[PDB]
């Protein structure tokens, strides 16, 4: 029953997930004056060369692009984890409008979308049980701003019209992650949460500080997708973002200087 909108949006989340008023929620504002360098933090491991995608998803709130996750095979390591965690899935969250649509802001500035790879940590055996530990997940965040386009997002622009509505899926194979990614790996890092129910407080998050560019048309596709179902009244998938949170006891470590 959450969404997005006036009746069930973000404020409306704390009566089903308690959790949301939690103390350590997601997204924050990163204030790039306070986080500090951090020189023990390690260079970020992206282990991508072997990706396997298999599906692209509308799930209704977002659409998703997935992985096999039976085998190492797409992992995220260093950086502020210790072990293994292997990718999931991806998916974005974008605005109506290209000054906001990012969950994460900058000395309080919003990207035009955002960009999440949700990986879990391999030794608690399945992503469901990550999801009960405090390091359990680890999310790669990259804020998307709108100029020159990102030629390596737009196989995934050009099948969005296959995945319209909520519940469509279309088989979504050899699609290579490392395209998403901006050239430097430099990163804001924070212990937070899901930023959609159930809003579970296991992420580690991981936000790099380099945003990619993508063109005003790629954003436009995003705008497109429907919340609803097929044969339901249409209501556009835009302005998918939970805003700011308390930082609360929260300290964020910043990996250059
Ligand atoms: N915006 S986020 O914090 O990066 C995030 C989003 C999702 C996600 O896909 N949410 C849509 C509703 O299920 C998931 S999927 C998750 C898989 C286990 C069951 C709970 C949802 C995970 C994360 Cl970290
Ligand atoms: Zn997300």
């Amino acid at each position: 029953h959450w969404g997005y909108g006036k009746h069930n949006g973000p404020e409306h989340w704390h009566k089903d997930f308690p959790i949301a008023k939690g103390e350590r929620q997601s997204p924050v504002d990163i204030d790039t004056h306070t986080a500090k360098y951090d020189p023990s933090l390690k260079p970020l491991s992206v282990s991508y060369d072997q990706a396997t995608s298999l599906r692209i998803l509308n799930n209704g709130h977002s659409f998703q692009v997935e992985f096999d996750d039976s085998q190492d095979k797409a992992v995220l390591k260093g950086g502020p984890l210790d072990g293994t965690y292997r990718l999931l899935q991806f998916h974005f969250h974008w605005g109506s409008l290209d000054g906001q649509g990012s969950e994460h802001t900058v000395d309080k500035k919003k990207y035009a979308a955002e960009l999440h790879l949700v990986h879990w940590n391999t030794k608690y055996g399945d992503v469901g049980k990550a999801l009960q530990q405090p390091d359990g997940l680890a999310v790669l965040g990259i804020f998307l701003k709108v100029g020159s386009a990102k030629p390596g997002l737009q196989k995934v622009v050009d099948v969005l019209d296959s995945i319209k509505t909520k519940g469509k899926s279309a088989d979504f194979t050899n699609f290579d992650p490392r395209g998403l990614l901006p050239e430097s790996l430099d990163y804001w890092t924070y212990p937070g949460s899901l930023t959609t129910p159930p809003l579970a407080e296991c992420v580690t998050w991981i936000v790099l500080k380099e945003p990619i560019s993508v063109s005003s048309e790629q954003v436009l596709k995003f705008r497109k997708l429907n919340f609803n179902g097929e044969g339901e009244p249409e209501e556009l998938m835009v302005d998918n973002w939970r805003p700011a949170q308390p930082l609360k006891n929260r300290q964020i470590k910043a990996s250059f200087k």
